[PDB]
């Protein structure tokens, strides 16, 4: 066929029940994740092609960057709780990978302050049980699918995107193939 298990996607031999429809995993330490977000704009182009009624979820992972990696998962939980993903994603990637000015939890915090979230509000969120369970969710979703690498995308808790099986000569064409595959899997 045109879409083949083992070529643009793989099937999970152990499917995850009740999983989010479209589930993306990343790390602010992850070089391809930086590309996916800032250069390719994957999450965005996927969204623009998903059918109506399909929600998109994106989670941070702990297994890169040791202690700071975990802080970043907690900070991403804060971002999700406050609804400010679209304001901190770029400065966090650049702070970790471009300028390398993020070296501690306090530097992560500075990014939110500079994006205009109030200190009082950030610290309250950071320390909240709602953020605690949002961290738990991120961890559980990664745990449910054996996650050892990022970027990664899962559809319907049963299919996993396989970008290695796609032409990268042209970045625009790569992205559309990626997005179209997600749509196909979505409709499966």
């Amino acid at each position: 066929a045109q879409y083949e298990d083992g070529k643009q996607y793989t099937t999970l031999e152990k499917p995850v029940a009740g999983a989010p429809q479209v589930l993306e995993f990343f790390s602010f330490f992850c070089p391809h994740c930086y590309q996916f977000e800032e250069v390719l704009h994957i999450s965005d182009n996927v969204k623009k092609k998903l059918p109506e009624g399909v929600k998109m979820t994106k989670y941070h992972v702990n297994f890169m960057g040791g202690d700071l990696g975990k802080d970043l998962t907690q900070a991403w939980a804060v971002a999700m709780a406050l609804g400010v993903e679209d304001k901190v994603t770029v400065p966090l990637f650049e702070g970790v990978q471009k300028t390398q000015t993020i070296r501690s939890a306090s530097d992560i915090r500075d990014v939110f302050i500079n994006a205009g979230i109030k200190g009082e509000e950030y610290d309250a969120a950071w320390n909240s049980f709602v953020v605690k369970s949002l961290v738990a969710q991120q961890e559980k979703a990664a745990a449910d699918v054996q996650l050892r690498g990022v970027p990664a995308m899962f559809v319907n808790g049963k299919y996993q995107l396989n970008p290695q099986g796609m032409d990268t000569s042209n970045m625009d064409v790569f992205v559309q193939q990626y997005a179209d595959t997600v749509k196909y899997l979505s409709e499966k």
